[PDB]
């Protein structure tokens, strides 16, 4: 869904997203988009933000992730929409 060159973009997360990433064990200040997505996956999983009944839906309202993304929920199947929400929260190197 996302071009390989775009997945490999080096990015510098803003303070709030960086805190989220470091909370799930991220050890760096710069990442590829691919790596950012991994740790966001890690976060959603550990906090069980996915719906138990509809496991492709993430309810991020009232959580740090919802504050970052600006939505109450989203589907994990919509990759372009996810990238769009993330870009607000980082600076390209
Ligand atoms: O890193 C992630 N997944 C790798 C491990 N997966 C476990 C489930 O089966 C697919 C592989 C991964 N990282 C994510 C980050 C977000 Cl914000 C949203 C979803 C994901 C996933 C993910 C998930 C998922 C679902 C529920 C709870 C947690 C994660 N399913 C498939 N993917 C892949 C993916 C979706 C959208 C985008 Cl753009 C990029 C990648």
């Amino acid at each position: 869904q996302i071009p390989a060159s775009e997945q490999e973009t080096l990015v510098r997360p803003k303070p709030e997203l960086l805190k989220l990433l470091k909370s799930v064990g991220a050890q760096k200040d710069t990442y590829t988009m691919k790596e950012v997505l991994f740790y966001l996956g890690q976060y959603i999983m550990t906090k069980r933000l996915y719906d138990e009944k509809q496991q492709h839906i993430v309810y991020c309202s009232n959580d740090l992730l919802g504050d970052l993304f600006g939505v109450p929920s989203f589907s994990v199947k919509e990759h372009r929409k996810i990238y769009t929400m993330i870009y607000r929260n980082l600076v390209v190197v």
